[PDB]
């Protein structure tokens, strides 16, 4: 229509149909995901909105979805990330040892989707979805992801690492997922470090981005939780992946 009911995009086209195709796909290459039932999943998610207001969803409506979703991560071989998505993925698509979210079953499945029903009827809306900012906070896709991101953040151990973005104006953003969930999740009894990758935009030739006002505000918040801070320049990202993909030969 020329109305629509909220302000952001609506459910992406063949939801339901994209979910279920990455389940068999995940469940299919991690031999520890090989217990799932992929449409058990499916219900379990579907289960969490449908025939729920879009404005009122809560973590407890996840809960069905979580428990199908359980998986032992390494805690060790972390890596946070925040808006420097592509690179972040890049890089765990070549260093198979180290993880994003999105390389867990439940970060794979929701990851670039966007999903609301209806508390009018049993319907999946494909017209319109609660903005956060404009709508609601509480709405399907950001308690997804608030309640999966603390999980994770909580699952993590010993060095967790993050890639952050060096060309945003706030390098570290309190009021990022990553800052306003997963850094107070991180937990003292089990972290050691937290160490962040800044990744420079392009040009060549700039400052040490690990002295940035944010980086120190990251820096001392940290130290709250009795963790130690590290920090690294990627001054250039794409001789990075080079070596990534290449380990040894001594220009890396
Ligand atoms: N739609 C989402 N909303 C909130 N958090 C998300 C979303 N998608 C992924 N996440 C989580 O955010 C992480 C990336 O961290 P940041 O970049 O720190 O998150 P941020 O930039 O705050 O992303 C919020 C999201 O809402 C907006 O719609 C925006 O387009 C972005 O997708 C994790 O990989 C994942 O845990």
């Amino acid at each position: 229509r020329w109305r629509q009911t909220w302000s952001g995009p609506g459910t992406t086209k063949r939801f339901p149909e994209t979910v279920l195709a990455r389940c068999v796909k995940y469940t299919e290459i991690h031999p520890e995901m090989r217990h799932v039932d992929c449409q058990s999943v499916w219900d379990a998610f579907k289960g969490a909105f449908i025939s729920k207001h879009p404005c009122d969803i809560t973590e407890e409506d996840y809960q069905p979805l979580m428990k199908l979703g359980t998986q032992t991560v390494p805690c060790n071989k972390i890596l946070l990330w925040s808006r420097i998505k592509d690179l972040a993925h890049q890089f765990t698509q070549v260093q198979r040892d180290m993880f994003t979210l999105e390389d867990t079953l439940l970060g794979y499945l929701a990851d670039d989707l966007t999903w609301c029903g209806e508390f009018d009827t049993s319907k999946i809306n494909y017209q319109s979805c609660p903005d956060w900012r404009k709508d609601c906070s509480n709405n399907p896709v950001s308690v997804f992801w608030k309640t999966v991101s603390r999980r994770f953040a909580e699952a993590a151990c010993d060095v967790v690492h993050v890639m952050l973005d060096g060309s945003r104006s706030k390098i570290f953003d309190k009021d990022s997922t990553f800052g306003s969930v997963e850094v107070h999740n991180l937990q003292p009894e089990k972290v050691q470090t937290l160490e962040a990758w800044v990744i420079h935009g392009g040009r060549e030739d700039s400052r040490d981005l690990c002295q940035d006002p944010t980086i120190k505000e990251l820096e001392s918040i940290i130290s709250k939780r009795n963790i130690q801070f590290s920090c690294k320049n990627i001054y250039r990202p794409d001789k990075f992946l080079q070596c990534v993909k290449n380990p040894e030969d001594s220009s890396c």
